[PDB]
């Protein structure tokens, strides 16, 4: 048997709408990540999807068939148990152009990524480009490009697009990233992709002694009908631990906290609570480390956590010092053009009084520009943000023709 452990790495799955991201995750994990009503109705990912799998290798078999996702080597002709390598997880992003803020929020949780490119669609589609650019900006450079749907193109067509893709990455940070052809739908060459994941998306070094920080992407009321008449189960908060570690019974706080009234004005009150339970997937643990999306059980009134109320928050230890800022200063750079549009228009300089959208960690916030300089802006936010380190990446978006468009990035200065 394989050990039961948390995932140790998060692999993003990104790319243009319907190119096959969710089907790819299903091919690897057996899981269909879409679980919301609207997602099932539209056949499209809307919220961040999530799935885990164990990875092992059959030492008696040849690669890539030696790589397996369950404790059996029967697939490559061996009765031996495969050697366990690690448990991995996938962050399945929405690829729709209007959902970029959600993709960006998930990118903050990625240790590496797969860019899925459909072989039977013109290359490069708008969100093939946009997600590629966003990965580079956020620094998710451990990338595999997957050429999907090769089952419905000729070999000649596949090779032609392959050349296209290599030329696209030529002269970029991604010049040497591998391109792996698969059919997610028919599970062809998935073993090569597993081998690729092991080679190119290694588990990164972690800093377990740094102040614990979890970025929140979900929060739940897990109380359900038909269960016993005791007091309500506490609110559950979901996200990814980006540094340090958390343990059951630890005093924690949620930042910025709860929107409340104080002295006639809107304020944010840090939410203090204690960790009651820790879960990854269907399994409980006594502590939680970077890697995987974790469910932190708390003693909070479920009304405080219901329906992703705490999305964009962070969790730290109760006594930790973390800046919570209503006004931020960003050392920024602008992209040359708007890559996510079907026609790439030039990016205009940032002007004072503009309302911009800021992606910081898992949070997405609107604010007004109060000051513009050559490499520096100041922004008055509609809601404060937790800034847990001195040089955190932010992505800057502007509303252009009714859509939020990524136009730049920078560092939040504290
Ligand atoms: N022919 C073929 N169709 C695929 C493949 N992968 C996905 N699809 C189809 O493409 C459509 C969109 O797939 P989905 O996984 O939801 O793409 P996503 O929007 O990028 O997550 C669905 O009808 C899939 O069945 C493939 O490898 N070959
Ligand atoms: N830490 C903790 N997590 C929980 C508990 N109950 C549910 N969860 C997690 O909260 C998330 C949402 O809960 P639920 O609506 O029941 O999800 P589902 O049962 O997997 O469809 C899931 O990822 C669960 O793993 C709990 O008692 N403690
Ligand atoms: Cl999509
Ligand atoms: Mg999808």
């Amino acid at each position: 048997a394989w050990p039961k452990v948390q995932p140790e790495v998060n692999i993003g799955v990104v790319g243009h709408v319907a190119h096959g991201k969710t089907t790819l995750v299903q091919a690897i994990t057996g899981i269909w990540t879409s679980k919301h009503s609207e997602e099932l109705k539209r056949g499209m990912t809307i919220k961040l999807g999530y799935a885990e799998t164990n990875i092992g290798v059959c030492e008696s078999c040849k690669k890539p068939e030696a790589y397996v996702t369950e404790p059996s080597c029967k697939s490559c002709g061996s009765d031996d148990e495969p050697k366990f390598l690690r448990r991995i997880s996938f962050i399945d992003a929405p690829g729709h152009e209007v959902l970029m803020a959600t993709m960006l929020s998930g990118a903050a949780l990625m240790d590496g990524a797969i860019l899925v490119v459909a072989a039977n669609e013109p290359f490069p589609q708008p969100q093939t480009r946009e997600h590629f650019v966003a990965l580079g900006i956020i620094g998710v450079k451990n990338l595999i490009i997957v050429q999907n749907k090769v089952d419905v193109v000729s070999k000649e067509e596949a090779l032609s697009q392959y050349r296209q893709i290599k030329q696209f990455t030529k002269g970029t940070w991604a010049e040497n990233v591998p391109i792996i052809p698969v059919s997610a739908l028919h599970k062809i060459n998935i073993d090569s992709l597993i081998e690729g994941i092991e080679e190119y998306i290694k588990t990164p070094y972690r800093d377990l002694s740094q102040k614990p920080v979890m970025l929140v992407i979900r929060s739940f009321d897990v109380n359900k009908p038909g269960t016993q008449f005791n007091e309500l189960k506490g609110g559950v908060i979901g996200g990814s631990i980006i540094q340090g570690l958390f343990k059951v019974d630890q005093e924690i706080k949620v930042l910025p906290g709860l929107r409340v009234e104080k002295q006639g004005k809107v304020s944010y009150e840090p939410i203090f609570t204690k960790i009651s339970s820790i879960r990854f997937g269907d399994e409980e643990f006594k502590e939680a480390k970077p890697g995987g999306l974790v469910a932190i059980g708390t003693y909070l009134d479920p009304s405080l956590t219901k329906a992703d109320n705490l999305l964009g928050s962070i969790i730290t230890l109760a006594d930790a010092e973390v800046p919570v800022l209503w006004n931020i200063r960003i050392k920024y750079n602008l992209l040359e053009r708007v890559v996510g549009a079907k026609e790439m228009l030039k990016v205009d300089p940032i002007r004072a009084k503009e309302t911009l959208m800021l992606s910081v960690g898992s949070s997405t916030t609107l604010g007004i520009v109060t000051s513009v300089k050559k490499d520096e802006i100041e922004v008055e936010l509609r809601r404060p943000v937790a800034v847990w380190s001195n040089n955190i990446r932010t992505v800057i978006s502007r509303q252009i023709a009714g859509r939020w468009r990524m136009i730049g990035w920078g560092l939040v200065e504290i």
